[PDB]
């Protein structure tokens, strides 16, 4: 069987423009949640979200091609230079076609879908970029990649709305393990904090309205939770297969050991009280993994900080851990970056395995008061230091019911 | 070793409402392509597409579930309703587990994107339907279907442009090589005849201009070729793992046994002129299969009807083929259909079987001046018979230059 490492890392988001920096404010509890300000947002009852700061695309791609690429696909390009260099690979002839990725997102290119369809309505179809299609469908970040780095292999990419980073870097493992590939850029991009994209939670009143003190919206599992954060970012995974990884000599994070996937069946929005659906994908992650329920540390969860999803996921911990729940460390580390959708699975899995490396646990910020049925250890304002701590478990439950976990080795 | 065989089929074409009516249609050479009539095309350069005829989804599905759905959503669902239908399943408790769906799309629901945008300028963000989001996105399809039979497996969207019907199809089949699941529902939907589907690859000028005969505008491989017609549809497949679909006495339509994959790294929409990245898919998905070129009878080419994409395609048969490339018939149905983007690679897999069952092979219609670099028996005007054929080769390359190949055998 074909073992599968990280070898690279690279991410924006909310609280920073590299790993290290992000990694940085996590531990330190920074929130990266901010007002709105680059749209009228007067009739939106929602008007705050995680914003990537300070980011020029200059540095990772010049403005004539910026120009026919979304917002999102810039993300997703600049994380995925980050993680190349990071890597360090030679890519050779020989080695191209061995070469691949599998990057996506939720929602892709709204910002850009909106500025060409205010164009059509006032300007007739030859005021539509002739660039439209290139600029906004999800897969063309991986589009970007493997052009920039003359990468061959296996592309693909996952839409799967919030669970779309978690199965891309899964899936990628399996690409890998089933030697169709050698090495896999993976991981999600998003930014639907837009007119649209925020009017569009907003009308399903998935959002927080807590516009007065925006820092302390995100609160997953307290008492005052009225619905998750929108957010901004991009994170990337450099997958490899093991022996190839070492022959050559990389800095390896993590191993991915195993890969687990669900659908709620149920109802397109709304997760199930039980959290069958949830629990029924960490028990297959495990399964993959060969792994026990007292083996893993910390369990990156997916806590929106929506009533009734947070309530599901406990409920699905307690389900599957049994009673090593409270022994276990459950945080979501969205109560800082809010929710990222497509980027989400990917950027909180670059949390667990970063946790494994430095041994240190995120907290889940403006958690003051438990909610009625949350009793686990949702390690609740600072972050913890534990010790020999080997397994970590990553959980993303997006709409449409799907389903999806990654667990991540010591090495 | 899993085997992965085809037990259902279900579909959605510009040439027939089921799969029985529109493989009567490509086997007697009928054109699905129509004139545009769901908005106003005075000011676009091209007025026709592939279109769904005398589509009312209230026979599937009520009104009230077809209000909170995207077309492409629609067709999508209502090809999945005629796969599970014709697959036989029985849906237990324990069976639910381990059935699963794949199913993606290139573009998603632009048309109400287009709707909530308008709504959003003329009212604000307070008019923006609540169903936006799970009206729109992707990987809705699986959603609704996984929650309609009680779903409970992995649940995907690939959204590789044209190449998400067979990157879906593939992928789906490793899952249950993989043992992640026994069943899956597998294919794409798409309806990017919108007034900005229409626009964006017009401004890009990749769309055919013959609007004095919409019909004859889609002539893969002739000298006189101006560009693809755009197609709307939906393909959809049920897989299965051979021991269990004996094992219940399902249907058997034929057996999935190579998938291949690989990128261009080039441009992000013309192709190169070899064939390279085309070439790798075909070799992989070869690989994958442990065949030799010698025992393909037929292959179902990408054959936009562009300049480029053409002799691209061909250029790949050869180098790939060598000897047996004159020996090999390839056709294109997508000379009657036009294409369909992400349903592409599934409504074209579904001619591939079906291609082994009846063993008779379409014909690519227009064809009445091969080009000066083409050399291959592309199956001119009449569909022919044919006897003794075990494989086929389905061929799907992409925009973001994604390319795909599955393998199919007769069994």
């Amino acid at each position: 069987k074909r073992r599968v490492v990280v070898t690279g890392l690279g991410m924006l988001s909310p609280v920073g423009n590299t790993v290290e920096s992000t990694w940085k404010a996590v531990l330190a509890g920074q929130s990266g949640i901010s007002l709105i300000d680059h749209f009228d947002t007067s009739a939106y009852a929602t008007r705050f979200a995680g914003l990537v700061k300070d980011f020029n695309c200059e540095d990772y791609i010049s403005r004539k091609d910026a120009r026919k690429m979304d917002a999102f696909i810039q993300y997703g390009v600049a994380a995925g230079m980050q993680a190349m260099q990071d890597a360090g690979l030679d890519i050779t002839e020989a080695n191209a076609s061995r070469i691949g990725a599998a990057i996506g997102s939720g929602i892709g290119g709204l910002g850009l879908i909106e500025e060409n369809h205010t164009a059509l309505v006032n300007g007739g179809p030859r005021k539509i970029s002739p660039f439209f299609v290139p600029s906004t469908i999800v897969n063309m970040i991986a589009g970007h990649l493997t052009i920039m780095y003359g990468l061959r292999g296996p592309s693909i990419s996952i839409a799967t709305a919030c669970t779309s980073g978690v199965h891309n870097i899964g899936h990628a493992a399996r690409i890998i393990a089933y030697n169709d590939a050698d090495v896999m850029v993976a991981g999600g991009a998003e930014k639907a904090s837009t007119p649209l994209g925020v009017g569009g939670f907003g009308a399903a009143r998935a959002l927080s309205t807590r516009n007065d003190n925006p820092q302390a919206a995100s609160r997953p599992w307290d008492k005052d939770r009225d619905g998750f954060v929108l957010g901004d970012g991009a994170g990337m995974m450099v997958l490899e297969e093991y022996e190839h990884a070492k022959k050559r000599g990389a800095k390896i994070y993590a191993e991915v050991v195993g890969f687990g996937m669900s659908s709620d069946a149920y109802h397109m929005t709304s997760p199930p009280e039980d959290g069958s659906g949830a629990a029924l994908a960490m028990v297959n992650a495990l399964r993959d993994a060969g792994i026990t329920t007292s083996q893993i540390g910390y369990i990156n969860a997916h806590g929106t900080s929506t009533p009734a999803g947070d309530k599901a996921e406990t409920q699905a911990v307690k389900s599957v851990f049994g009673e090593d729940a409270y022994k276990v460390m459950v945080s979501s580390t969205k109560s800082m970056t809010g929710h990222l959708l497509g980027a989400a699975g990917a950027v909180e899995s670059i949390f667990t395995v970063l946790a494994l490396r430095d041994q240190a646990i995120p907290a889940t910020i403006n958690l003051d008061n438990p909610d009625e049925g949350c009793d686990l250890d949702y390690v609740p304002h600072d972050a913890r230091q534990v010790k020999d701590m080997e397994y970590t478990l990553c959980n993303s439950f997006g709409f449409g019911g799907t389903n999806g976990s990654l667990v991540f080795r010591k090495v």
